[PDB]
């Protein structure tokens, strides 16, 4: 009850900032997550015994892949923590509960391969889930873990609040399918500009939470340059492995995934920043002004990639 998580001074201060890196000490990440739940939601919203057991089962169901791993899960949860803490009064109690858990669970049992590779491989999951293949699997894995004995962290919610929070988590995890991001942001851009955007309109909130999920999911591009640059290695380690597996199916992979075309990564990063990341954080800053530091950090990293091409690094 009166058992608070407390971080060392540097972490206590820096965890509040959007560009916080959770560090290389894996055994501190569960504590970092509980700390964020306690401060973002309250010391009462989850039973610590059940939360701790849920966290360790979620950890166990992330794989030993270069990028789509347990560290990514906690990193994405921290970006969501930073957004919720900088927008105190905009979100309900259930939303704050749902979204931290959604971010922690959003890539459960990821194998480091895209929806495209599963379909071309003809993986069983592609027959079970025709669109947002891995994202439907991630939500399925979340419900499975919630249903383990002693793992239902929502047990003390009413029946309607329980159905609401599982609905929040489902939409939040589906929204991390980047194929859905393009149309979601376009609609939000139209609604903001025409002035029709209404946060009391449930379908509008859903769209805003989807954009928050894209923003947290892509947040490696909002870190200090050395973190962004070193995370890019892990991201491209998976892309190149997938490229290898495409060549084994007798398919030339797109340049993004071809380890022979390593030279084209810097220009590939420019396209991603300009087509995905900058537009994402721009629209997010328009709807939620206090998230502006994510856009500023993203712009700084675009400028660093431009310097890489110009041979200045
Ligand atoms: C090429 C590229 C470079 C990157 O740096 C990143 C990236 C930065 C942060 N996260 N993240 C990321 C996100 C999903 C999976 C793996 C990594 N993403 N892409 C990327 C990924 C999927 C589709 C895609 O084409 C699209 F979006 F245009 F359809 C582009
Ligand atoms: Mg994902
Ligand atoms: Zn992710």
């Amino acid at each position: 009850g009166l058992m608070q998580f407390t971080l060392p001074v540097r972490l206590c201060k820096e965890i509040e900032l959007f560009h916080f890196d959770i560090g290389p000490f894996e055994n501190m990440w569960p504590g970092i997550f509980v700390y964020m739940v306690h401060r973002s939601c309250g010391t009462s919203c989850f039973e610590l015994e059940k939360l701790c057991r849920f966290i360790m089962s979620v950890k166990k169901n992330y794989r030993r892949v270069p990028y789509h791993n347990w560290k990514h899960a906690v990193t994405v949860a921290h970006c969501m923590y930073a957004i919720l803490q900088n927008n105190h009064t905009l979100f309900t109690d259930l939303e704050r509960k749902g979204l931290l858990i959604a971010c922690l669970c959003h890539d459960l049992d990821h194998r480091g391969f895209s929806n495209s590779y599963l379909q071309k491989f003809d993986h069983p999951l592609a027959a079970l889930y025709s669109t947002s293949t891995m994202e439907q699997h991630h939500f399925s894995q979340t419900v499975s873990i919630l249903q383990l004995e002693g793992h239902n962290i929502f047990s003390t919610l009413s029946s309607s609040e329980y159905e609401q929070v599982l609905e929040i988590i489902r939409k939040a995890i589906i929204a991390t399918d980047l194929a859905l991001y393009f149309g979601n942001r376009k609609q939000l851009e139209e609604m903001y500009q025409t002035g029709s955007l209404n946060l009391n309109n449930q379908s509008h909130r859903d769209r805003v939470i989807g954009l928050m999920m894209t923003a947290c999911d892509l947040c490696s591009v909002t870190k200090l340059w050395p973190v962004t640059k070193l995370t890019a290695n892990d991201i491209y380690a998976e892309f190149w492995a997938e490229g290898d597996e495409m060549k084994k199916l007798g398919i030339q992979p797109i340049p993004m995934m071809d380890r022979d075309k390593k030279d084209e990564v810097p220009q590939g990063q420019l396209g991603f920043y300009n087509a995905v990341a900058i537009p994402c954080y721009t629209t997010l800053t328009q709807i939620l002004p206090p998230t502006e530091p994510l856009l500023k950090a993203c712009r700084d990293n675009l400028s660093q990639w431009e310097k890489v091409i110009r041979g200045e690094e």
